[PDB]
RNA sequence: AGGACCGAACCGACUAAUGUUGAAAAAUUAGCGGAUGACUUGUGGCUGGGGGUGAAAGGCCAAUCAAACCGGGAGAUAGCU
RNA sequence: GCUCGCCGGAAGACCAAGGGUUCCUGUCCAACGUUAAUCGGGGCAGGGUGAGUCGACCCCUAAGGCGAGGCCGAAAGGCGUAGUCGAUGGGAAACAGGUUAAUAUUCCUGUACUUGGUGUUACUGCGAAGGGGGGACGGAGAAGGCUAUGUUGGCCGGGCGACGGUUGUCCCGGUUUAAGCGUGUAGGCUGGUUUUCCAGGCAAAUCCGGAAAAUCAAGGCUGAGGCGUGAUGACGAGGCACUACGGUGCUGAAGCAACAAAUGCCCUGCUUCCAGGAAAAGCCUCUAAGCAUCAGGUAACAUCAAAUCGUACCCCAAACCGACACAGGUGGUCAGGUAGAGAAUACCAAGGCGCUUGAGAGAACUCGGGUGAAGGAACUAGGCAAAAUGGUGCCGUAACUUCGGGAGAAGGCACGCUGAUAUGUAGGUGAGGUCCCUCGCGGAUGGAGCUGAAAUCAGUCGAAGAUACCAGCUGGCUGCAACUGUUUAUUAAAAACACAGCACUGUGCAAACACGAAAGUGGACGUAUACGGUGUGACGCCUGCCCGGUGCCGGAAGGUUAAUU
RNA sequence: AAUUCCUUGUCGGGUAAGUUCCGACCUGCACGAAUGGCGUAAUGAUGGCCAGGCUGUCUCCACCCGAGACUCAGUGAAAUU
RNA sequence: CUUUAAUGUUUGAUGUUCUAACGUUGACCCGUAAUCCGGGUUGCGGACAGUGUCUGGUGGGUAGUUUGACUGGGGCGGUCU
């Protein structure tokens, strides 16, 4: 649930936690773990490519199965777990053959719910089938963009896709951004919505709370000595120029989609 | 429980005096601030000059930075001393 | 050598980094030492560093580096796979005592341990560049149970007092002993055992995991410390003979208990929280391909080997970085006594120093300090500075408020010593004995003894009782910023920068964007409740009119318009 | 007003006397609503102001303890010219 | 030769479809005890994308430069034949 703390100190007035006792109070399944090194926004060249990244708490990577290629084998949920590498939570499932794996947590999954993947799977949350067999107007998540590679859409806290039509080997989708995209009619998509919806209602409350996540402070630019930014300086707060990124781009309306490759699955991009 | 309180280590450096060919090419003395955290620290590693890094001051990059240092073009040019 | 003074959570001791003979002895004083110098971290010469167990090397790896082929790139070269390097990490084994002018857990004495090689004997399913397990890990907090260590007492030994008293409840001193082996406790974790089956662990698998059954509840793992052994020993205050008063052989009494008690150990535990907490090998297992009267494997004894390099000395400093024998800077470990909440502070122990110019005088003036008549901020840009406040317990505590705070608000009272309550209370600790028992490091009871507050009452001394060091000035109005924080190393710590929060916009993933001639990488092993950019800057009530201009997002009818022809 | 030139705006408060400060007035030279507007408890080595206490800050300095200055011996600089 | 239609050949524009170039930071196998790369099978896109040359637009993102003289100091103003 969501709980609002008390103002016992400056830094706890506006803090709002998202407590979920369903999560496991113990160590996760190690066989499915893998080191995850922090970069700091730097690349092989050692230069900062993405700013506002650095520090944070150590993390271990949870190997999640977005493909769900184990068809015709039921799996029961053992326990929910906290995943720092992502917003949503995961669920450790056990397959009848003796296999254990991680998956994203749908809206109302618990410990003991049974699920199955494939074409003959049941139409209920948690199960995975290609969008060819899914009905129209339903709600799914962890959608695949190309058959066989794994889910890439609707992977966040409370994201969900709504199948609106199916013409042929393609199927139309309305993503959480309002974009009306269509994908092949064989990409595997899980039923239901990812359940952490109360995550957006969270409030960090203090600065150090953002540093734990690994986000470094953001310096605006208006007070940045124009040698370092177009906005630069000025005697006071002048800012008598158009809003502009570094390297000279608008940042307040300029569309920067320069792909021109697909331009076919896009139908009602947005607006 | 706490970017919580008082306060040593530790990290800092608000005030004053001294010193200013100083003990010291920025310190000492008396007080001062933070002191479980956006903390501090050791070792090793990475980012290289119109580039880096920067909680951003045009600050820092080996006592040197509105474009480091070394060598070279080079005996630059100097209607000025 | 006898005194004085200083540090004593260091101005002591052991190391690393670093330096690289400064270590010890003898000799010398030209130069070096901010003076002299017989002295020296100086000159000269000689000697000095002993390891199967400490450390490195070695084995395994992180970040990251190099990188066969390979991709990319005018050349140079860049990125990078398999792989190979890379500790600040993980990985087998030694303690005590004694000894040298200078080294030792390295030598000697005594007692031990570990990993390997070979052989012998007995019993046998061995094998991986593979699978699994383990290794393997956060922060905060809470007690409990122990020890290091200390205090007192007891014991042994010595002493009877430079000046009143001191054969006693007196004074001084000592009362130490390891690794290892055995016992396997406080307490922590886990339900075990056997059979059957199985879409999984790239193939297999007696191992792992899963599933269905049967049978029992006691099974196992871990685990400080203590006890015994080690130890009929060593050490040992002091003596017996030599005694160049430099020191060696021999001998050498007591060698216990109780209380207190860590920041260390049990604890990589337990509980709890969100920011959700390295990898790999060794080690334990599983088998495949293969080898089976072999080879291998297991157990016991015997035997062999464990090399190589480092080891001196300084190491908060005169030996490192600072041009100096420079009020500087430099990481980890050990952490005594009294008072104390305390690693603060004061005085001391062990131990180590008195800071490489001194003597004398006692003027102005300067520096660092103390005291002060009456007045008390009149000083001054300004209460700069200084003075003052300063602790514990009880009572008590405002406007306002986001109901948390404000607040230690303000303000006021009592604080010493002795005696009694109580020959030392409350409480803590806990022996003997007794009872019981799964006869054990047991349980119950027992309460000796040790330790020990706090308080009331009464009395008493002093000018002053939180007496010293240590140790908040307070209150009111108001601007700015919400706050904690960050910033101009070296004149600016702030109303600036950040900040959580809000909004706009971009981004559908081979994402946008960014570093890159490109490959490719980051963004992200993320997927719109996400990432990037921008402005604003908690919260509270709100955020109004204008799209002409600039820019951005869209559009059509026409006009205009490049290369090309 | 961190914004007000004329300006020490005017009134009132505090003071024996207040160009600053606080509270109102509005004639806003030249505030203004996310280059945010008006408020805001708490916080601040932050800026301004008024009090209590406290004092050598001062009226107005006096004395004293120490280190230099001064004399003797030894060693023996410096900018400048 | 004044004249136009179904044709044939010619090329031009749009649209639908296809696959063989090309793309694949999709899946499966081998080299190979390797998430590189390469080859191979298949699938999805598909003559679009993307690259090269030419070309228009945008372009302080980044460079190289300019920004007069007289002047009762200079600047502002004014002047320059």
């Amino acid at each position: 649930a969501v709980v609002k703390c008390k103002p016992t100190s400056p830094g706890r007035r506006h803090v709002v936690k998202v407590v979920n006792p369903e999560l496991h109070k113990g160590k996760p399944f190690a066989p499915l773990l893998e080191k995850n090194s922090k970069s700091g926004g730097r690349n092989n060249n050692g230069r900062i490519t993405t700013r506002h990244i650095g520090g944070g708490h150590k993390q271990a990577y949870r190997i999640v199965d977005f493909k769900r290629n184990k068809d015709g084998i039921p799996a029961v949920v053992e326990r929910l777990e906290y995943d720092p590498n992502r917003s949503a939570n995961i669920a450790l499932v056990l397959y009848k053959d003796g296999e254990r794996r991680y998956i994203l947590a749908p809206k109302g999954l618990k410990a003991g719910d049974q699920i199955q993947s494939g074409v003959d799977a049941a139409i209920k949350p948690g199960n995975t089938l290609p969008m060819r067999n899914i009905p129209v107007g339903s709600t799914v998540h962890n959608v695949e963009m190309k058959p066989g590679k794994g889910g890439q859409l609707a992977r966040s806290a409370g994201t969900y896709v709504q199948i609106v039509a199916r013409d042929g080997a393609y199927v139309t989708l309305r993503l959480r951004s309002g974009e009306m995209r269509k994908v092949e009619a064989d990409c595997r998509a899980t039923l239901g919505e990812v359940g952490n919806a109360e995550h957006m209602l969270r409030v960090l409350g203090k600065a150090g709370a953002a540093r734990w996540r690994g986000v470094r402070p953001t310096v605006r630019g208006t007070a940045m000595n124009p040698v370092d930014h177009p906005h630069g300086g000025g005697e006071g707060r002048n800012f008598g120029k158009h809003p502009v990124t570094p390297w000279g781009v608008q940042t307040k309306g300029k569309k920067t989609r320069s792909n021109k490759r697909t331009d076919k699955f896009i139908v009602r991009r947005r607006s």
